[PDB]
């Protein structure tokens, strides 16, 4: 039976198990539990043998299209990653460990097959496979072959199969369901209501717009606010001693904000697409352009990776950077107007007595959906 | 409408539209091209509105979540940004931006809400949303009032209303469909006609296996060939100046490789979940972790974006995760065992005539699709995987190596 108290491993002998056992080490160290890396035979034909039974190591390290049948047959348990630790990782990589709908695996390697070729004999390798016959009649002439590779196992042919649309089985991408929005289920009740009940106690105002709230904050007028990073410089302006911290909490979870990417769009009716183009890739979407604008007003968490990786550095940035993980990012689907639209007239409603909180979220059930 | 040999520029008016119109500026400097900066009121309901008629600014600047809506309109033109350009930018800026499979604006920043206070007016922040009720009473006394922001965009009030089970619209995750099979369609008999054209103009031999193809390539024989991370290590003691780059494409479009992705799972009856939840994420799943693993034996690519950046780098690296990209993971669905050993007889009988490609590439086609399940397609599928289960049973000696 499994030893609570210790990690067993189990690796394919072919792989650097030695040193997993020098990360099952350090891992030993610093909490004092003892992580052993082991290599059976068979270890695959092995494992849901032993594991049956309640035997077996904790962790099972194999390529991922074993493990749905492990998952099959009750073997792997779901796998509880953060929004935070499922970023580290490509996304493709999740998808392959996914079984159900549930996460049964960490990710850990990515395998495929490449064109390996001879610089000496091919320093300008071929980019279609469809010039590799006059390729090879030039080079039968010095008794040499353009290409040899396995054709015995459908492994090694499928690239060139799959390419023009053969595929095993069609996978359906993810896709957000426009039949199941949820602005009127219990939580959405909960957080709706818990607003208008502030409002009920006099401890916010209805009418309190964009501006009210940036002259009562950057007058020391009110304890807090809720913005994004635009509005900084303004309270850098103001003089005020601001802090920015993760949102609280409701019912001990999180603030779950939506998180917005600033994108610049080209007009399709503009006959300046190019110089747009010229504009964006080569004037603002460089370090010194952005400077230029982040200057003026904060822009957040860049999407050019030079500049982040010095603004990255400002505590306040990954504040709203954990802010983001928290949340969600937006949907970019043509219903996304209809989802705003509706929401905003409930939360209005619903905070001037308009309409009770019940009947204002069931009004916007319908209108987010069927729009 | 729109006038040629400019730039009209719209973005919302509480951005920094002052230090963007200096990069009109310099773009006019440098480009000389007039830019104009404007910032109307209610500007993503004004731009759909006169951007129908041929009107409108050349370029818009929002958050990601409209741009669909405008694209499903024919609003928007395609982004055509290189190679070069997209690994400036993080690939799930990028991801924001993608509609219907095509780019449709240039991720600029990414936006979210935070929690910000007046630390000489209240020391330590809150934490709970039940909490603030005590101190706004504590604070109505001492002269102002604690939270104050906006209520009049629903952008603001949401992330508490999601907090509890909030939500827009279900994401729905993706999975196959066991019904749609493709290994007899148009594409398949397309690429395997064109292998199986190779083979009878003697170009390659049908015969041709693993061993034959390593021998060829590390000693000359053969320019390129096609392997894994797997078969550098030989190549390396064959003194074979090699390089390894994507593969050729077919038609136009890149080959797919299978991806398999070495995994680690957590048995079921595990009573240390956690200890192997924290091994995982904390110790390993780091640069110092598979760098450890990687020191030992190459893991070829891995899956964690920070390591990976530093592997490729070397350039056979890159092309194995650039390949890897491009192709098709492995189904982990029970049905892969018939397309494994039908597509292997199919691609055999094609490659050395006993079958037509159109006819070879039919017979696994529906050895992996069901459908039918009636007694004579049943039986049809059960004795073609009757003689797929080779009988061997016997000892494999030697055995094949460990140490
Ligand atoms: O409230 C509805 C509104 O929310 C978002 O707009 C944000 C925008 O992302 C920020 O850049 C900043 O301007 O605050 C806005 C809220 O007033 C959505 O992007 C937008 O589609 C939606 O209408």
């Amino acid at each position: 039976k499994i030893e609570e108290g210790k990690l067993v491993i189990w690796i394919n002998g072919d792989k650097g198990y030695n040193g997993l056992a020098e990360v099952g080490k350090k891992f030993e160290k610093d909490t004092g539990i003892k992580v052993t890396v082991e290599h059976p035979d068979k270890l695959e034909e092995k494992f849901p043998q032993v594991a049956a039974t309640g035997d077996g190591p904790d962790i099972i390290f194999w390529a991922h299209d074993r493990f749905g049948g492990y998952a099959q047959s009750g073997l792997l348990a779901e796998i509880t990653p953060d929004k935070a630790f499922q970023d580290k990782l490509y996304p493709f990589t999740w998808d392959a460990v996914r079984y159900n709908g549930k996460l049964i695996a960490y990710p850990i390697a990515v395998e495929a097959l490449s064109l390996i070729y001879n610089k000496d004999l091919l320093p300008n390798p071929p980019k279609t496979w469809e010039e590799i016959p006059a390729l090879d009649k030039e080079l039968k002439a010095k008794g040499k072959s353009a290409l040899m590779f396995n054709l015995q196992e459908p492994y090694f042919t499928w690239p060139l199969i799959a390419a023009d649309g053969g595929y095993a089985f069609k996978y359906e991408n993810g896709k957000y369901d426009i039949k199941d929005v949820g602005v009127d289920n219990a939580g959405a009740k909960a957080g709706l209501t818990f607003l208008v009940d502030l409002i009920k106690n006099k401890h916010m105002n209805a009418d309190t717009d964009y501006s009210i709230a940036e002259a009562a904050f950057n007058k020391g007028e009110t304890a807090m606010t809720i913005n994004g990073p635009w509005a900084w410089s303004n309270i850098d302006t103001s003089k005020v001693n601001y802090g920015v911290t993760v949102l609280p909490t409701f019912k001990g979870q999180p603030s779950k904000p939506f998180v917005g990417v600033l994108s610049a769009g080209i007009n399709a009716a503009s006959p300046n697409k190019e110089l747009a183009k010229e504009f964006l890739e080569n004037y603002l979407l460089t370090d010194e352009g952005l400077e230029a604008v982040n200057k003026d007003k904060p822009l957040g968490a860049v999407a050019l990776k030079s500049y982040e990786e010095e603004l990255a550095k400002d505590p306040r940035i990954a504040a709203t950077m954990e802010n983001a993980q928290k949340g969600e990012i937006m949907p970019n689907i043509p219903q996304m107007s209809a989802f705003w639209y509706a929401v905003r007239t409930a939360v209005i409603n619903a905070a001037s007595g308009r309409q009770t909180v019940d009947a204002a979220l069931a009004a916007a059930q319908t209108n987010a959906a069927a729009k």
